[PDB]
């Protein structure tokens, strides 16, 4: 599979990518000089955990096009933007390794965390590798990196051998954490890359990400091996943690630069933990917002408390019966039809096991709103806008511009299944609907 | 005349209604198994007293549609809501009889007393007819009502005969308080209803209105006959009065269930009295609203106390001299010109005996400010809107859409050309004028 | 509710009708001189039995328009055709009483049993009431009926009294099977009719239905009371049974002409029996047809037998689990995807309790058919035709004109819920799909 | 340029107006019998001082329509209201001369000081010119003004000669403070007016503005010449000052009525001083808005404090070196390139002495917007909209509709000098750019 990110002369620039599994999108950005297939140990684990795994090969690496231009992090991040937009990924998590951390930092800084839910940095370059006067926390001076470029240009194939020796810490890990054959494959992948890209890549390593770091607002994870030879822990992760103290910090003892394979077990554990925790963290903050908004329209009393209880139960994951819940709603004495309708919409939306209940009439009759053609006109116009929308805060603001009558019908469109919007947006709509009703 | 309240299959559900007279809207909700025409003795009296009488037939009764669904008080109240909103009634009084009492309680509870000014309950079902463990004040157990439904299903036509026998207490009242022909008509009206509705109605009688009662905030009247066979006074009105002690309680001695006809004179007397009382009650709440709004613009001090006292005196009926008041106003310090104008407007409006005093110059100069308001078009367009208006709340909301400058000029037009708007509307304007000034 | 069936001068001709309940449509055609409300005892029972009850008032009767034209069975049947077509009734059962049997016979003869599933004749006029030379089985000669017309014209109101005496056999049944009040109501309904229609109707009674009878192909029921005074059993039902020996014959002993009320219990039992039996009779013949067609594409073996067994189980009503059935289908070794797809469509369509299974991908991927735009073009064109169609034989023929590839996609449209067709038509499609595949 | 203020018969009533310069709006209302061009000496000074000068001709005067109706200050003020609302001026300063002072007083009184920031009265009519019993401080009685009207009607052209003799105090000022040619032009302007307006205007002079005066809440300036023959100082300004003691009072010694030209230097000085207090007040509120918006994108730390200080310094007028600031900006390690670009744009825009500093490379590369042709296209579309815009709030709103990428490139267009927008608009863009960045 390929995604076109540019054009070089008579040829086009396409990136090889892979899209597997169903769930929240997790983008895995490989490091030098490998490819997307490097994540296979992580990829295997993430697929088991019910995630949607997306991997791609950087330009001039793996199966991607090998142009002789655009080897800078502004172009690398631009490519990632194209990738995310082409696939239309929403609420996705970016995971970068080695060079890949640079792409994450730069994209977030330059394009914003709109589509991004969280970020993870494994074996990061950040904040600045170059050792200069203003940056004494650099790993090595300019002259050093110039040596690497010249080394690759001398003989890239022979370079790869020496490269992977410190990439995996073979003197320690060979025959224990990484096999001879596994290394052999990595070398093949390296050779498969572009000759130009090979020597062009090291110049990108001393990129100054210090300006990109503050723009990271989504939950972050910083992971790094102490036995990292290529990128020394202290010149990278340790100072990176000072720049981003909010980030979850993980130090894997004795892990080499290539810990994705060698210490895969420690990596998976740490990553899957961070992902599951950050997911439930944003689920709770979303559901508590929905609760307060829905309860805002319900009049204070013993009924309000009962509703609050059943809402908490389904939000907590306590598999309640839906036929019973709906029969309970239908039979309520002081609740207004619209209130019952909104509640009916919210319960079907949040309940995982629909159990087999056909779209109830009492909910449908509540949301239609007299079946005014004036109301259904604004409802489709709003529906068009919500299809493009993804953020909850984004979906709520644009919906607020519409009247309470138009909003109710819009909810009815979705309920009847004449509409296909994401849950975050659907919650945006219902919260906006509740807000208008509360002010009436 | 019909109002669509729903839809059943290929057909729509419309309720037959009647709208007569001009004045404050009085909605009369009939009981089982009759129709809106039952109120004819009350309607005749209410029309004489200059009220606007609105009657409608419950679904499956009289000239209304006869569906086989929606025979519950939640649906009954929804229908009433549609009726009130379709006609856009404001500050109206709901009067219920037998079953009609259930609709009043439920609507007030579920939809709020926004459009409602006061409520009346004649021969009420409230609070709970069903005799259970938690409710020993019930009239009869579940098994009893199951007999009635089965009795109606057996032969509804033959049932009506036995029903009206106790409905009017015929052994006593026939040939005395109700004629053979009058009952004959009642029987016809009963038969004219829906066959399904006939047997569906008794199940609604044991509805638990105990939760609906506390939500009654508007002035209430509870009337009931002591000789009521259908709904025994002690299991209904007496316990209802304990639940709603604020309500005006009337016990008609020896009156049967269908006292609307038999003891019509006693009923009319009591009802017109309560209505007249609720008018003065809402008149007071109107003047207290005007006081607070007028007082909102006057700066705290000894003058504010003097004005508030002088306002209370004229509101109480303590007939003050107007030439003196106006001379008193004219000579007040610290008073903004607009403030003196508003007060001058209020005083001429509230003082009964204007004595024959020519339109004061200082008020004209205080509000209008030497500029002729008639020339200003915005003042006239609002004046045009206020001529159509009747309610205080209706006049105040539409006036708020205009700027403070336009409102002052509008007040000037009324004062100058000896305005021809109702006092209730006139107060809406001044309160709206005060509200704009209070903010900026 | 009204349905316009014509126009008389400046006015239009509308028929009052009622549409209640959900299920198979049962049309109840009243007799002289009553209205649709006459069925109330039958109507009450039919609604309990989960039927859709449709009643209407004949022109010049009950709440219908009262024109001075069109009082002949060709017009009466034309009105019924309009009624059936306006409501778009499908697979409906016609039930006629007294005059109403004439409408059933004439409509079936003149318009065909396309929309009709079965017919019932209670207190029939058929085959010919007029006593002439060619028809000695007539009840009375021309001169007699001329007397009735003249009797109605003399005084219709006084006529009604004498009419209902023999209509109900009051000397026997009054105070036992029919109350004084019940009769009173019937008289009111009679008087409510048109003066012209009253005297015009008897001329319709001696209509020759002998030519209409052979055209009755749907299952029929003939019910009649032996104590029938208005229409003597021997001059009507007994000779009618000789003309239609296929019909289910029921003789209610001692029942009068008005047995709908008096002997309602015997009537309901007999009618509900005939309806339930005729329904299951057409359900079995439909399902056995579907079975043979579906099995035609499955290759002979142990798998074919297993499929046949699970098909019989769901058709018999044995509530099988659907998640299990679908998992069983998905996991089959030699079954082709299209075969699995067709089977997936058939099981969801026939299983009453969907249990809560989201539209399975394996079925969707089977029916899409490579997602050829050429196939989806013919599929919508066919879908348009099937929306108009209702008969299984009718739906199958028009579908056969389309290619196997186009048919599979059409099934996919319905499965995805982008289409709304009746079950009989849906079965027509699947059988046509199976037929094309079998010949490939 | 024209603004329609009414309609007279087949024709419409339009007022000629002029809108020049950028900044806070200053409305100049001319006197009798001239036009807006009379302010030319003031306009020249006000344009130099960076104001937005708006002048218009009164109905029947200058280039405005010459109707035969609406010659009263209620109509004059209505016209002014239309002008202010059509142009949607906000926080504007009204400056009136002779008759023009009447419009200011009346509009402020009748329409409120919503859009007005301050008011100025030069050679005022206020409070009341008519000499009566209740007003002994009047200049002349009714009979006198009737003489002027009759004088104009006799021969307006010959009247103009004698009028300007006392308007400018020609015996004193001719050949000294006003030239023969200047007067000649004034005469032409007078003759150019309407014949009807000419004789209708004097009747408006004895208008009672005494009630309008208290309604003036914005800061006021009262200027008047002692040598005023037309409107005697003691009967006008002196008594006006007693009515409005809060007002800034300026008496120009020996100045005639038409002091706008003769004593232009004294007038301008006094006026610009009074205006400068209100202008500097609104400049700061604009710069504080820009500051908060610019600081919004800078990440918290010691650097944020440093920037805010340097921003306050340049806004205060502290001539900071720009070459130093830009080098300081260029060398910051944690500032994002876009951030450096925006700040660079702001500094070049706010720093007066640009000192001939060439367009910095680092700013250009930040604003280029990744040289996306799609981003560059949207920027031009926005630039077209910004070319039409004039207000800061207006420029900010329309810019917010564009993406952050499109906004940055648009700033690049202006910075590179491929675009020409006003400073207020330019700030709108930069603030809109910051707002998008803050939201990510």
């Amino acid at each position: 599979p390929f995604i076109t990110v540019g054009q070089e002369n008579s040829t086009s620039i396409d990136l090889y990518y892979e899209d597997h599994g169903t769930g929240t999108p997790v983008v895995l950005i490989h490091g030098f000089p490998l490819s997307g297939h490097s994540w296979e140990r992580q990829s295997a684990a993430l697929l088991d955990a019910g995630y949607r795994v997306i991997t791609y090969d950087r330009r001039g690496f793996g199966q991607s096009s090998q142009p002789t231009t655009g080897y800078d992090y502004d172009t690398f991040a631009a490519d990632l933007n194209t990738v995310l937009e082409t696939l239309d990924l929403q609420d996705a998590v970016l995971v970068g390794f080695s060079m890949g951390t640079g792409e994450v930092a730069r994209y977030v800084s330059s394009y914003g965390t709109a589509r991004i839910a969280a970020v993870a940095f494994l074996a990061s370059l950040e904040p600045f590798l170059l050792k200069t006067d203003d940056n004494p926390d650099g790993a090595a001076p300019q002259e050093f990196f110039d040596g690497i470029v010249a080394a690759v240009k001398a003989d890239r194939y022979a370079f790869y051998t020496g490269f992977f020796n410190d990439f995996y810490n073979l003197d320690e890990n060979l025959g224990t954490r990484i096999s001879e054959e596994a290394v052999r494959n990595s070398w093949n992948t390296a050779a498969s890359g572009g000759f130009f890209a090979a020597a062009a890549a090291p110049t990108t390593w001393y990129t100054d990400f210090r300006a990109d770091i503050p723009r990271i607002d989504v939950p972050a994870l910083i992971l790094h091996g102490t036995g990292d030879r290529t990128l020394p822990i202290e010149n990278t992760a340790r100072v990176f943690h000072k720049a981003l103290p909010s980030a979850e910090y993980v130090e894997v003892e004795g892990a080499p630069h290539g810990l994705l394979w060698t210490h895969a077990e420690e990596v998976n554990t740490a990553l899957l933990a961070f992902l599951a925790k950050a997911q439930e963290a944003q689920k709770q903050k979303l559901l508590t917002e929905v609760e307060t908004y829905v309860l805002s329209i319900i009049p204070s009393g013993p009924l309000k408390a009962e509703i609050a209880q059943r809402l908490e139960d389904v939000f907590a994951g306590k598999n309640t019966d839906l036929e019973v819940l709906m029969e309970w709603l239908k039979t309520r004495p002081i609740l207004s039809p619209l209130t019952k309708g909104i509640l009916g919409f919210v319960f079907t939306l949040t309940v995982p096991s629909e159990r087999g209940l056909q779209r109830r009439r009492f909910v449908q009759n509540a949301l239609n709103g007299n079946g005014d053609p004036n109301n259904m006109d604004k409802a489709v116009k709003l529906y068009r806008k919500l299809k493009r929308e993804i953020t909850f805060h984004g979906a709520k603001e644009i919906s607020l511009s519409y009247s309470a009558g138009a909003l109710a019908s819009c909810m009815g469109l979705i309920y009847n299944r004449m509409g296909a919007v994401t849950t975050e947006v659907a919650f945006g709509l219902v919260c906006a609907t509740c807000e208008q009703i509360a002010d009436s």
